[PDB]
């Protein structure tokens, strides 16, 4: 089964945008839409959780079906982040797979002996290499 | 090997955090804990990007190095989101499915100024209260 980080690449490539193969500097247009979308997203996230808060305040007991506009938002969010990084050329699996090294290593500590923190300067550079 | 949803799946149980297997309804105080998250990660990513389009406008050539710390801070943003989803039981990878496939439809639409994809006429959006429904009985 295909990521969500190679389903981006899929849409980007269905739509006709950026989406390189290695890592990319990016035109100043690029990274101004890429933070359009996600102050989009982000704001959309917060309007739903702001709703879910009020609806609990007057005393409704919600149902799993009430998470579904905020679901629908954070899987929003989730697509644009992603897009941002695909359309850097930037294997978001593997920059994620480095993140999550170094925080689940670090639960295993406080931090444990030999921990070492998130090296993602080092996923880019190996991106390059193909 | 494992989806980045279940990445967090199993971060959670490493910290002991709540995971439930099924959508579940959360208390107020999660709610409020994964806004602060998601804040926190969405204000540095914003704050790079600034970063770098005022490096641009100075005339800077950016080159692929320079992206590295953007690159981390949305995998932040990422580790955040997929971490509310999960602390609400909701499997991340079935919600993406179901709103990538209404976005693939996307493709014959116009394009905004700044790019953004725009829908075309008689687009239908994704049922992602039906991908609700799935999760919570199956
Ligand atoms: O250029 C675009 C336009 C839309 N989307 C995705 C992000 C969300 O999943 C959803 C938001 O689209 P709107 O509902 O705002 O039109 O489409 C993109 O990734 N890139
Ligand atoms: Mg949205
Ligand atoms: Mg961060």
């Amino acid at each position: 089964p295909p990521t969500n980080a190679e389903r981006l690449h899929e849409f980007h490539r269905a739509i006709g945008a950026a989406t390189p193969e290695r890592p990319t500097p990016p035109p100043p247009e690029l990274l101004r839409l890429r933070q359009t979308l996600l102050d989009a997203e982000s704001a959309e996230v917060r309007a739903e959780i702001d709703h879910l808060l009020a609806r609990q305040a007057a005393g409704e007991a919600l149902s799993a079906g009430d998470l579904a506009p905020l679901a629908h938002e954070l899987a929003d969010l989730l697509y644009v982040t992603y897009g941002a990084l695909d359309q850097l050329g930037i294997d978001a699996d593997a920059v994620f797979a480095e993140v999550h090294r170094a925080n689940l290593s670090k639960a295993s500590g406080l931090k444990p002996e030999g921990w070492r923190p998130a090296d993602v300067r080092g996923v880019i550079e190996r991106l390059q290499h193909a």
